[PDB]
């Protein structure tokens, strides 16, 4: 993850879309890395929406220059289908599993644990899903998360997993993870701050 | 459906390979008429399997002029990773998705159904995934397919989106689909038979 840290916000909070986008298009790889065919729904959305905003990113890098941008651009050009149009509903919804690989990553850091099963990471992903997604899902696809979260690895293995060849402890590990966070929760939590000063945020369920 | 009929099987029983790939091509579209987005990764999963035979087929059509010669040509070609690559094993999950529909399809054309609720489909398609997928699930994904199930649309719902626009009623709709059902039957026990005799199914779960 440290190989892929984040820009620092500046001092506008102004986040630029192109190195935002080329540092959180590392994210969905991790998905091969679980040890289960279950992520690759996963993966596909999350790529998704990355890949929307780079498609209008790409007609005019200028005018997109910024997050801000693509939202007050599109809330013009669009008028009232928006704020589910666009790339402004990709981010959206980027914004909410990037919150969640957040919350789970911190919760992992911080030695948040089931103590009767310190080797899981059931608890980390359901706080995780808890704070970032479960209310934006009807509830069937709460019920499909549940089940899916047998498939997550042992804690262990999944550190492991982000290590792999670094030849490096555990500790190690958490210490880059800890890295790679600090600037991640800033630009997540500016990302959602906008969408409330933006009225860019929907409520509605899948 | 009626309007996709598959081709009549000839008396040597080989399927040329185009003409069934364009004719299947029509069957993802119907899981956006299914009220959910619980489809969305199944449709993905279907059609990524003929996107792959086709590009397979498209590198030489006269060499992949039918199935049969797609199965012997890639064991020719791969030595031992086949079955397990390649278009063959794009065409062995292709035609489990094919069969669900076909069993799916004839159970409710047949009539079957819980009496106690006769305006669900979810008996047609419990009978459909055990005879065409479950063995090839491990106990997770079969848990995500007793809860997808709950998004199943009501019967009659389900056979008003097969016939939109066409002005016939529901006895006219189920005479087409059991039109459709006679070569397309036909075709997937021809394709299974085939994996038989070629050596060419593994029975691995996901
Ligand atoms: C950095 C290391 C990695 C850290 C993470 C590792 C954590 C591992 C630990 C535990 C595992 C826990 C379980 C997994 C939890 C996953 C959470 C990760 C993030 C989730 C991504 C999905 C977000 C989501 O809910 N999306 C939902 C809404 O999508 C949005 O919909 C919009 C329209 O309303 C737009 O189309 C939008 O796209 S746009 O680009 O056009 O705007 C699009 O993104 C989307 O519906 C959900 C997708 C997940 C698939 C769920 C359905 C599966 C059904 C399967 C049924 C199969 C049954 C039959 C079996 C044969
Ligand atoms: C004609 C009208 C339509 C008729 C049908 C309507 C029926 C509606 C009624 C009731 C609904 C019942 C529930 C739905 C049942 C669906 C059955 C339809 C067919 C299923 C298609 C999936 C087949 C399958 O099991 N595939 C499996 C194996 O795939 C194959 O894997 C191979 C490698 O081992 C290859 O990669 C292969 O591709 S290849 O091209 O490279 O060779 C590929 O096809 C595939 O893993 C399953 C895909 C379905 C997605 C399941 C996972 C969902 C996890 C979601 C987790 C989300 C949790 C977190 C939430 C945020």
């Amino acid at each position: 993850l440290a190989e892929h840290l984040l820009k620092p916000l500046p001092a506008d909070k102004q986040i630029e879309t192109g190195p935002f986008l080329e540092a959180v298009s590392h994210l969905p790889p991790f998905f091969d890395c679980l040890g289960s065919p279950v992520f690759t729904p996963i993966k596909a959305d999350i790529s998704g929406n990355i890949t929307k905003i780079k498609a209008v990113y790409d007609t005019n890098p200028a005018k997109f220059r910024t997050l801000q941008n693509i939202l007050e651009v599109e809330k013009e050009m669009y008028g009232a289908e928006w704020p589910k149009v666009g790339a402004t509903l990709a981010l959206m919804w980027l914004k909410r599993g990037l919150r969640f690989i957040q919350v789970f990553l911190q919760s992992i850091c911080d030695g948040e644990r089931d103590e009767n099963h310190p080797n899981l990471i059931r608890v980390n992903a359901t706080k995780a899903y808890e704070m970032a997604l479960k209310k934006y899902h009807g509830w069937i696809v709460q019920k499909i998360f549940q089940a899916a979260l047998y498939a997550a690895p042992y804690k262990s293995d999944f550190l492991k997993a982000l290590s792999k060849g670094q030849n490096v402890t555990e500790e190690e590990c958490l210490e880059k993870i800890r890295l790679f966070l600090v600037n991640y929760t800033a630009t997540i939590d500016v990302i959602y701050e906008m969408y409330t000063q933006m009225n860019a945020e929907l409520n509605y369920k899948v």
